[PDB]
């Protein structure tokens, strides 16, 4: 495709082609009612090609030029103002409403559980009428509505997850967000069920704890779609996967030190069991060694069996785990964060264009014809609509030697070709030249 | 233009609060309000006084690195809010019978204090377990190991990696930024002074004696000691020379074709 070939091969001509799409009104009247017009005729195919996979029978994607510019890493073209206004129009068309609906359903699930936790003392069995101790009134109207909201949100989450099962067709097995949602909705069901079926308070609060943990832990995954927080979520992902790869070294090293301290320091209560000794060394990992309480004061009271071996184990633990292993994790984290911030400005716009090109494949085509626009008119003097809340929302959440030497090499190759032709002409001159009075 | 400016806000807080700390010479004020204002004022005076070190040449680089790290820490705050609220409400449900986790707000403040690594394992987890005072002990220890992995290991190393990257980015351009701040200071200050003072104070030439020290050797010298102190262009020149070379070679090729066009061929034809 010639536009995609221009993006692949000569992007500095695609820049000029996009410069013809930008229009202006008057250079002197730039403050008084001034406008600029953006035309998006070269950035996408017509809509009747894109969603017509059976009947047009040609491969198409929505946002053709943007996907071609992302696959070829042409970031100076993604930062062109025509492309910026194209994504901004595409977000104001259907991306904002779809994302706020997707966030609003989950937040409707999220808020009543936190209200219900911070308004009820844990450990006590509570029911639609109140809290069983006698019954506690004066909050039952709030408690009943919050339990109904959590119950309805959990069953609609089941229906949405079953729809994603019967649509995704077994690609959803190795996916973390599905597993987190299964845990959230099952556990939030069990926390609320005493309005139907009586449950002991121990099981009820044991489920409430897990649910209130995983709701807010899952709610970090919805910050990845925004432009400010997605880079923190992807750096946290990279550091956490790097920490997962290194876990067997933790297991072996920690099990060595834990069983050694279990044999050495057996008479003390933190090292009574082997499992408690393992958990204690895991807590000592950061540097909370407890030298005076566990090593010195038993030594001065003659309560250490094997004291020399115990202090040698202490200095060996202090050298290996809090010095060496923690600095290893710090060096790995510094390297990974530098690697991620090397490619941040491309990754942001790539996530946005992937979000829109994934969302557009599911919407119906009449809605696409209704909502899209071919041109946008921008007034720099006039602010955008919805100045009260939407402006604060957009402030808070939204925002070369190689090619030179390659051109050098092309010019030098043209130079040596011309010089070869010229050398052939000079040999032809000497072949046809007339030599009189210079022979012999 | 002064609305989105931090130094104006700090000065409003400083001067209002220092007024209220002193007003018992005019109007009698209870001692509680007076010392409540004195605390805020003595905090913000010395906290504001860092902003005046930015004009000097030695300390301005530390003030701008501290600015960069602090803005980077401000951008990441919603991750702190969500993660800390998750762990705080989880510990509030789990460890409810203990005094640091009696309220949800106290539980949130306690997890914020546990952030750095002051976990209090023996006092809050072990010794209640040995006295059978933990409800849900397995879930409690699982929450403990999950908290130890997420917040002091992962999140703190993330902040360290971001700080290392930002400080490297700032020290990449330090020597230009120092002189740029000095020349911006002088070119901003000169627009407000009157013109007769400018004609009075400026000089066209300066004479420097390397053998003779500058005037005010006692205090001003110690003050000036304490507070004051390429491949791309080469390949571009390469490209210009090569372009001139190919232009000359084209002219020469045209001359050689003209030679063959006008040449006289006798006894070499056919
Ligand atoms: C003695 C003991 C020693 C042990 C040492 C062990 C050391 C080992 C340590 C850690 C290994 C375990 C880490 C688990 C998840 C890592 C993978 C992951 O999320 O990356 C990716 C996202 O990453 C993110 O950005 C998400 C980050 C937040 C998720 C938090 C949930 C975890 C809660 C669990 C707590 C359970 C505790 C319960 C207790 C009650 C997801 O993977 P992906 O498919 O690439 O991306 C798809 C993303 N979309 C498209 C779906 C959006
Ligand atoms: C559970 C809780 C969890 C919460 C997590 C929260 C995590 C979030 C953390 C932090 C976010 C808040 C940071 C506030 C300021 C950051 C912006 C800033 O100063 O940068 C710039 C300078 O930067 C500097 O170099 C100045 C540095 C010193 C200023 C210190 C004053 C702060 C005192 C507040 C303490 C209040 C406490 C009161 C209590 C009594 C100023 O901005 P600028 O316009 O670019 O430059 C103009 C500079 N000139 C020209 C004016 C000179
Ligand atoms: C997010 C938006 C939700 C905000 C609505 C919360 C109002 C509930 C509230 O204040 O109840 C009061 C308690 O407030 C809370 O602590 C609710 C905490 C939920 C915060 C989650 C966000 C009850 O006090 P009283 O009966 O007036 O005496
Ligand atoms: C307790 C532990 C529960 C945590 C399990 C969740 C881990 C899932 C991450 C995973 O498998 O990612 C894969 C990484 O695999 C690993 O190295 C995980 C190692 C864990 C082994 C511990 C036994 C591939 O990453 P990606 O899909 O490119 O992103
Ligand atoms: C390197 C990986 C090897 C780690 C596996 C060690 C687990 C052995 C273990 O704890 O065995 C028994 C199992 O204890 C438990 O409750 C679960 C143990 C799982 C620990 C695995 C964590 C390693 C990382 C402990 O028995 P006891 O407390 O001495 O009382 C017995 C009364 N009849
Ligand atoms: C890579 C090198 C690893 C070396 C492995 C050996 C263990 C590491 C120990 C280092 C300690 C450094 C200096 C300590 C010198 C103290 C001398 C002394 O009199 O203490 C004595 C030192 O105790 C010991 O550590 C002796 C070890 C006995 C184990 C016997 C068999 C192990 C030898 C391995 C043979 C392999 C040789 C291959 C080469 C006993 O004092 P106590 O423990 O206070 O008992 C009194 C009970 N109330
Ligand atoms: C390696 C360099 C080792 C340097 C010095 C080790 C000298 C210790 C051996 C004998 C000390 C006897 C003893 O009970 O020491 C007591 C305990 O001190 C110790 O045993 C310290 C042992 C430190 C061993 C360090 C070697 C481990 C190095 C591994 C690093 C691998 C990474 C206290 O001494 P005191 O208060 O003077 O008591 C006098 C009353 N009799
Ligand atoms: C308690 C909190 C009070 C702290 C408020 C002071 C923050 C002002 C910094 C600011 O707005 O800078 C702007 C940065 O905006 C942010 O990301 C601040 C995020 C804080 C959100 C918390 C709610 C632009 O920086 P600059 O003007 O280029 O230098
Ligand atoms: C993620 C962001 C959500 C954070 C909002 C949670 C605040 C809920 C809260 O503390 O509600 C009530 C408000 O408590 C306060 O004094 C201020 C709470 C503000 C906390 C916000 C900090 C989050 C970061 C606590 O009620 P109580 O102590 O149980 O006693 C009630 C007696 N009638
Ligand atoms: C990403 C993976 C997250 C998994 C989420 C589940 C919670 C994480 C827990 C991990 C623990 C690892 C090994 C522990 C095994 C111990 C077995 C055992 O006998 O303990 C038992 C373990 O307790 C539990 O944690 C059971 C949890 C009950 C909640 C029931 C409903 C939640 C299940 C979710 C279903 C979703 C499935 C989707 C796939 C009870 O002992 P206790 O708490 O000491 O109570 C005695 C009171 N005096
Ligand atoms: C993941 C690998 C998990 C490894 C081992 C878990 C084995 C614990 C289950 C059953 C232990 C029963 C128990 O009460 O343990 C007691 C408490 O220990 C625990 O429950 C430790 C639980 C650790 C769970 C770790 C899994 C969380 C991983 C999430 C990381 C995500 C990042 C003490 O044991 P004991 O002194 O041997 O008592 C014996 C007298 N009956
Ligand atoms: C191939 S013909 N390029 C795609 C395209 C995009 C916009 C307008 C025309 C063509």
């Amino acid at each position: 495709c010639p536009i995609t070939e221009m993006i692949e091969y000569l992007p500095e001509c695609m820049k000029v082609l996009l410069d013809f799409c930008m229009l202006h009104s008057t250079e002197d009247k730039s403050c008084r009612d001034y406008y600029i017009e953006y035309n998006f005729k070269y950035l996408q195919c017509p809509l009747e090609f894109t969603k017509k996979t059976p009947t047009q029978d040609v491969i198409y994607e929505p946002l053709t030029a943007l996907n071609a510019m992302v696959q070829n890493n042409r970031i100076e073209l993604l930062n062109h103002p025509v492309c910026k206004e194209y994504l901004l129009m595409k977000w104001l068309a259907y991306g904002f409403r779809a994302h706020m609906m997707n966030l609003g359903s989950y937040c409707l699930g999220l808020i009543p559980m936190t209200i219900l936790v911070v308004n009820i003392k844990p450990g006590m069995a509570f029911n639609s009428t109140g809290i069983i101790n006698i019954l506690d009134t004066t909050n039952s109207y709030l408690i009943k509505t919050c339990m109904i909201l959590v119950f309805l949100s959990s069953i609609f989450g089941y229906c949405k997850e079953a729809g994603q099962i019967f649509q995704q067709k077994r690609n959803y097995f190795m996916d973390i967000s599905n597993v987190l949602e299964w845990i959230i909705y099952t556990t939030g069901i069990i926390f609320v069920l005493p309005l139907f079926v009586e449950i002991p308070a121990h099981l009820q609060w044991q489920c409430g704890a897990i649910a209130v943990y995983f709701y807010w832990m899952n709610f970090l995954l919805y910050l990845q779609r925004f432009e400010n927080c997605g880079i923190f979520i992807v750096m946290l992902e990279v550091i956490l996967k790097t920490l997962l790869r290194s876990t067997v070294v933790f297991i072996f090293l920690l099990l060595a030190f834990g069983l050694s301290f279990y044999i050495l320091l057996n008479l003390q209560d933190p090292f009574s069991s082997p499992l408690l000794s393992i958990i204690q060394t895991f807590s000592m990992m950061l540097g909370d060694i407890n030298y005076r309480e566990s090593f010195l004061e038993p030594y001065l009271r003659n309560e250490l069996a094997h004291p020399v071996l115990s202090f040698a184990q202490l200095v060996s633990f202090t050298i290996f785990v809090p010095i060496v292993l923690m600095n290893l994790l710090i060096g790995l984290a510094v390297g990974d964060i530098a690697e991620v911030q090397k490619h941040a400005s491309l990754k942001r716009i790539a996530m946005q264009v992937e979000l829109h090109t994934s969302l557009e494949k599911k919407l119906p085509l009449w809605f696409l014809r209704k909502v899209d626009q071919k041109s946008t008119i921008v007034y720099p003097n006039k602010p955008r609509s919805g100045g009260m809340l939407f402006h604060i929302f957009c402030f808070l959440f939204c925002t070369s030697l190689e090619m030179e030497i390659l051109k050098q090499k092309y010019r030098l190759k043209d130079l040596t070709f011309l010089l070869e032709k010229q050398h052939e002409l000079i040999k032809l001159i000497i072949q046809k030249m007339e030599i009189i009075s210079e022979t012999e």
